[PDB]
């Protein structure tokens, strides 16, 4: 609805920064509304969904097992690692790592998973092979959040990210079991309270992944819908703003209220 684009532009005014936006129909894959759809924005932690997508593709192919255990070193630990910090002694399974990366945004968990697939370059190769020729991961946590203006490293475009998420969640790309697991992890997202979830009426379904970075970068990708079933994809990114975290959160939640209102 055009009213939602009014709110998106209003957000851009309040934040003093670009905002990228896609609302996508989950079944048809067609864009319902868009703003700055082919401009680059830092992915931040939203990439972790794509990462576990690549991991699940390997599971599907019998190249990886969700139960496989990885013991790791305290030397691998980076800032914000609430789960991985607690399992130096016992280690963590691939399944537990994807849970930590997606539901808690655990940074060490993401790096360990990147290691299992061959690093950022291999995530990028995975994306190209699934038809996303623009999204690219280049660095590890936490450097990938640097968000240097005009830097194309570790960026996506809202239109590409929406299409990629749709393919991961509903495509033939992953088996049903893997699609089910991937969306389950996103539904269990514990760290996106103040964003779309804060505008979501009871009874609605949401599976999401948020991100935050340097230079005011903030974003979220989600599959959501009424009556406990997802029916649309929403992608929101912003970068460049000097606004506080609360103000950036509020603008995203307000965009969410508008798309819900005009659903």
């Amino acid at each position: 609805h055009p009213e939602t684009l009014v709110k998106v532009k209003d957000a851009e005014d309040q934040l003093g920064a670009r905002v990228g936006y896609i609302e996508l129909d989950l079944n048809s894959g067609k864009i319902l509304e868009s703003f700055r759809p082919e401009e680059r924005f830092p992915m931040m932690s939203t990439f972790k969904v794509l990462l576990c997508g690549a991991v699940l593709s390997r599971v599907d192919a019998g190249q990886e097992q969700l139960g496989r255990r990885i013991h790791y070193s305290q030397n691998d630990l980076v800032e914000y690692s609430p789960v991985t910090e607690k399992h130096l002694t016992d280690g963590m399974t691939v399944r537990e790592l994807c849970s930590a990366a997606i539901t808690m945004s655990d940074n060490t968990a993401a790096n360990l998973l990147l290691t299992t697939i061959g690093g950022p370059k291999e995530l990028t190769a995975f994306l190209h092979n699934m038809g996303d020729h623009v999204t690219r991961l280049d660095r590890w946590e936490p450097e990938l959040n640097e968000a240097i203006p005009n830097d194309e490293r570790d960026t996506t475009m809202p239109a590409a990210m929406a299409t990629t998420l749709r393919k991961l969640l509903t495509g033939e790309l992953l088996t049903l079991a893997s699609r089910q697991q991937l969306i389950d992890w996103m539904e269990a997202d514990k760290v996106a309270g103040p964003l779309l979830r804060s505008a979501l009426p009871a009874g609605w379904f949401i599976a999401d992944k948020s991100g935050a970075g340097e230079r005011g970068s903030r974003g979220i990708i989600a599959a959501l819908g009424p009556d406990g079933k997802p029916s649309r994809i929403v992608v929101i990114y912003t970068t460049g703003s000097q606004a506080t975290m609360d103000e950036r959160n509020r603008q995203i939640a307000e965009i969410g209220a508008s798309l819900i209102k005009h659903w």
